[PDB]
C-alpha cells in the first residue's frame, strides 16, 4: 500500500484500493466490464491499481493521440512486462526501446503492400481446401464449431505464409509444424498465473532465472529448431521463391543486423499474433452474419458482382468489396479482442494538462470506447452502416482503434484484414449459413482476460 495514495493526491477518481491487491477483485466482472462500469461512474479520466501498479485510463481523444502518436519515442515507448518471456524478449510485441525501433525499422517492409499482394495467390490456396472441408461438415446435416474449421485455416495460412510448410491442417493433425503450433493460445490474464505475477511482479525475475518461459518452451525448442534446419535446407535450394516471411528476414539479414535468435523469435510471435486472432475474429463475423441475414444476403450480392461466376478473389478486387470492409469494421467495432491498449509513462510528462508521474501505465479503453453511447448510437446493434461511405469520417480513429494507432499499432494489421476478407470471399459464395438451435442468440461474452464467446459458436451450413 506504499504505491496505493498516489492517484489520491493528483486528485484523480477511481476506486478505492484495497491492500496487497489494488483493485483485482473488481476484474470479477472482466476485464470489458470492468472498464465500462468505471468509465460509467468516474467519467473521462479514472485510475486504479494492479496489485501495486497504478493505472491511468484516458478516453479524450487528443491525449490518447498524444500518448500513442505525439509523444510515444520520447514518453509512451513500450508496453508493462507481462511475465517471464525468455529468449522471447526479442520479439518485437515484446521488445523495449532501441531494440523496439531496431527491430521495426528491419521487419517494417515485410508487410509492405506489394509484399501483400505477392502473398495473396498463397492464402488462396486455403481458402479453396476451407471450402472443401466446409462442403463435408455441411453435409453431414449437422451444426458446425467456427472455431476449428476457422483455426485450421488460420494454420494453413500461417505455416504456408511463414514457411513453405503446405499442410491440411483440418485432415492432417499430426505434422510436428500442426501439433505444436495448435498450442499457441491467448493468454487468459485473469488465471492463477497472470494474477499473480500481476499481484507479485517481484517473482517475475525468479520465474526467469528457473527458466520458466509464458510460451510452451517444448514448441519454443520445435520452432528454434526448425527454422535453424530450413536455413540450411534453403541454404542448398537458393531459387527465387522469396514469398514468404523467412525468405524475406533471411535475405535482410544477409543485406544495424537482425540476429538468428531474433530472426527465430518474430517468426514465433508472427504465429502466435495470427493463430487464434484471426479464427476467433471470423467465427466473431460469421455468427452476425447468421443472426442478420439481411447482411449477409447484400455482402454474398456483392461478392458475386465483383466476383462473377464464383471468380477467385484478388488484392485489386478485395480492396473492391465495400460493404465486405463495412462488415468487418463493424465486427471489430464490437469485439476488439485486444480490449485495452497500454502505454508506460518513462519520466514526469504533462499531457493535455494532466501530471503523469514516471512509472504509471497509461491505459486506452478500446472496448469501453467502442460501445459507449456518446459516439455510437445503438451501441449493442449489429448495424454495418456506420462504416458506409458517407458516415465513416465523423468516426474519430481514436476512439476507434482496433488495431491501435502510433509507430507500436498492428504490424499484420493489412496481412489480417486480407486473409480474413479472402476467407469470407471464398466461403459465402458457396454457402450460407443459419442459425442452429444450439447457438446462443444473444450472445454472452466471456468473463476471462480474453475476448472470446462463453460457448463456442455453432451454426448451420448449407449449400448454395
Ligand atoms: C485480426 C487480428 C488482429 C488484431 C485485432 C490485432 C490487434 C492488435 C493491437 C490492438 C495491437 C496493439 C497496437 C497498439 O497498442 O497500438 C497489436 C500489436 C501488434 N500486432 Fe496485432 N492484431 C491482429 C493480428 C496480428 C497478426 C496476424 C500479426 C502478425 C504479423 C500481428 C502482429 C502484431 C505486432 C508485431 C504488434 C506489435 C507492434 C509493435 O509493438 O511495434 N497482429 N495488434
Ligand atoms: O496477446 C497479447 C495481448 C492480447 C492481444 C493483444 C492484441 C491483439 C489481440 C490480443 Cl488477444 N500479449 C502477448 C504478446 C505481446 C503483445 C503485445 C501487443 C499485441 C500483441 C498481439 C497479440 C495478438 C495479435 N496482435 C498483437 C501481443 O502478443
Amino acid at each position: 500500500t506504499h504505491s496505493h495514495g498516489l492517484f489520491k493526491k493528483l486528485g484523480i477518481p477511481g476506486p478505492t484500493p484495497l491492500p496487497f491487491l489494488g483493485n483485482i477483485l473488481s476484474y470479477h466482472k472482466g476485464f470489458c466490464m470492468f472498464d465500462m462500469e468505471c468509465h460509467k461512474k468516474y467519467g473521462k479520466v479514472w485510475g486504479f491499481y494492479d496489485g501495486q501498479q497504478p493505472v491511468l485510463a484516458i478516453t479524450d481523444p487528443d491525449m490518447i493521440k498524444t500518448v500513442l502518436v505525439k509523444e510515444c519515442y520520447s514518453v509512451f515507448t513500450n508496453r508493462r512486462p507481462f511475465g517471464p518471456v525468455g529468449f522471447m524478449k526479442s520479439a518485437i510485441s515484446i521488445a523495449e526501446d532501441e531494440e523496439w525501433k531496431r527491430l521495426r525499422s528491419l521487419l517494417s517492409p515485410t508487410f509492405t503492400s506489394g509484399k501483400l499482394k505477392e502473398m495473396v495467390p498463397i492464402i488462396a490456396q486455403y481458402g479453396d481446401v476451407l471450402v472443401r472441408n466446409l462442403r463435408r461438415e455441411a453435409e453431414t446435416g449437422k451444426p458446425v464449431t467456427l472455431k476449428d474449421v476457422f483455426g485450421a485455416y488460420s494454420m494453413d495460412v500461417i505455416t504456408s505464409t511463414s514457411f513453405g510448410v503446405n499442410i491440411d491442417s483440418l485432415n492432417n493433425p499430426q505434422d510436428p509444424f500442426v501439433e505444436n503450433t495448435k498450442k499457441l493460445l491467448r493468454f487468459d490474464f485473469l488465471d492463477p498465473f497472470f494474477l499473480s505475477i500481476t499481484v507479485f511482479p517481484f517473482l517475475i525475475p525468479i520465474l526467469e532465472v528457473l527458466n520458466i518461459c509464458v510460451f510452451p518452451r517444448e514448441v519454443t525448442n520445435f520452432l528454434r529448431k526448425s527454422v535453424k534446419r530450413m536455413k540450411e535446407s534453403r541454404l542448398e535450394d537458393t531459387q527465387k521463391h522469396r514469398v514468404d516471411f523467412l525468405q524475406l528476414m533471411i535475405d535482410s539479414q544477409n543485406s544495424k543486423a537482425l540476429s538468428d535468435l531474433e530472426l527465430v523469435a518474430q517468426s514465433i510471435i508472427f504465429i502466435f499474433a495470427g493463430y487464434e486472432t484471426t479464427s476467433s475474429v471470423l467465427s466473431f463475423i460469421m455468427y452476425e452474419l447468421a443472426t442478420h441475414p439481411d447482411v449477409q444476403q447484400k455482402l454474398q450480392e456483392e461478392i458475386d458482382a465483383v466476383l462473377p461466376n464464383k471468380a477467385p478473389p484478388t488484392y485489386d478486387t478485395v480492396l473492391q468489396m465495400e460493404y465486405l470492409d463495412m462488415v468487418v469494421n463493424e465486427t471489430l467495432r464490437l469485439f476488439p479482442i485486444a480490449m485495452r491498449l497500454e502505454r508506460v509513462c518513462k519520466k514526469d510528462v504533462e499531457i493535455n494538462g494532466m501530471f503523469i508521474p514516471k512509472g504509471v501505465v497509461v491505459m486506452i479503453p478500446s472496448y469501453a470506447l467502442h460501445r459507449d453511447p456518446k459516439y455510437w448510437t445503438e451501441p449493442e446493434k449489429f448495424l454495418p452502416e456506420r462504416f458506409s461511405k458517407k458516415n465513416k469520417d465523423n468516426i474519430d480513429p481514436y476512439i476507434y482503434t482496433p488495431f491501435g494507432s502510433g509507430p507500436r499499432n498492428c504490424i499484420g494489421m493489412r496481412f489480417a484484414l486480407m486473409n480474413m476478407k479472402l476467407a469470407l470471399i471464398r466461403v459465402l459464395q458457396n454457402f450460407s449459413f443459419k442459425p442452429c438451435k444450439e447457438t446462443q442468440i444473444p450472445l454472452k461474452l466471456s468473463l476471462g482476460g480474453l475476448l472470446q464467446p462463453e460457448k463456442p459458436v455453432v451454426l448451420k451450413v448449407e449449400s448454395r
